């Protein structure tokens, strides 16, 4: 409920725009350099004379981010500013999302990567429905991000309350919530496990939709070293029947979860490494 501060590892500094030097573009998101520390942050830019639908859904990401500052797991805001013909919203910048992190990539990222994905995105979610009963609606590899301390945190919820390519068979075929998200996911963890998305030579949206109800769940193969419970994991997230998908209290308890809360895995060492190679 402030303005014109910046909050950034628990110490708060009085700021201006005119405190912050643009290092270029990245709705219009920056890289900015605070001068006072040498901070580098995120920075959208919402234009008062922008698009009412994007600054409508602007606002509302930046609603729900405001609330979720005790949630490790969702990219946080730092303060923002308000000027008489824009408003600034600086938010902690992130190395990249999954998805250019599987291009760059050019192949599949590891199973233990993704473990610490898989925990940091449902405790994200969970969070957020039980906190705020909020549903984010639109899970995919974009929204995923990961910098290089090893962090990993859910981005802006434009639709927290959807892509054609994640969208749950409920969502296609709707029998007339948050298991929708869960088929989602999974459909995102057997894109990064195998490096391809997995319904294939799809030409148009709908052509994506028809396979996701005409085909078996497209579940992890079974001859790359996965692990059974990755497996299992995956398994229960593509159950196409919504009615007996798991909630996230039933993910939670799952051994695939359970497994890489306690594990060690240095995420930080791997990323930096993965980004190395251009
Ligand atoms: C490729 C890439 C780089 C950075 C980010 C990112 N870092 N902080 C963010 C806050 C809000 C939205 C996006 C952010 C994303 C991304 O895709």
């Amino acid at each position: 409920k402030q303005t014109g501060y910046l909050t950034i590892g628990g110490q708060r500094y009085q700021a201006e725009i005119n405190d912050l030097e643009n290092l270029g573009e990245m709705g219009q998101v920056w890289k900015m350099r605070f001068r006072k520390t040498g901070h580098v942050i995120a920075v959208k830019q919402m234009r008062r004379s922008g698009n009412k639908e994007e600054n409508k859904r602007i606002l509302m990401d930046l609603d729900v981010v405001l609330k979720s500052h005790d949630c490790p797991y969702i990219v946080q805001c730092f303060g923002t500013f308000i000027t008489n013909t824009d408003v600034f919203i600086a938010m902690e910048l992130m190395g990249t999302c999954a998805e250019k992190l599987k291009k760059r990539m050019q192949g599949p990222i590891p199973e233990r990567i993704l473990g610490k994905m898989t925990v940091a995105i449902v405790k994200a979610l969970y969070y957020l429905k039980e906190k705020h009963g909020v549903i984010h609606r639109d899970v995919k590899p974009s929204n995923i991000l990961l910098d290089e301390r090893g962090q990993i945190k859910l981005c802006d919820f434009g639709i927290s309350g959807g892509c054609a390519a994640y969208m749950a068979p409920e969502r296609i075929d709707p029998p007339d919530d948050i298991r929708a998200d869960v088929w989602s996911l999974g459909i995102s963890l057997v894109e990064l496990a195998t490096g391809q998305f997995p319904y294939k030579n799809c030409k148009t949206d709908f052509e994506v939709l028809t396979k996701v109800l005409q085909e078996e769940p497209p579940l992890l193969p079974g001859h790359m070293g996965f692990s059974g419970d990755f497996q299992s994991f995956v398994k229960d997230c593509l159950t196409k029947d919504h009615r007996k998908r798991p909630k996230y209290n039933k993910l939670l308890e799952h051994s695939f979860i359970k497994r890489y809360e306690t594990l060690e895995v240095d995420v930080a060492s791997w990323f930096k490494d993965v980004m190395a190679k251009t």
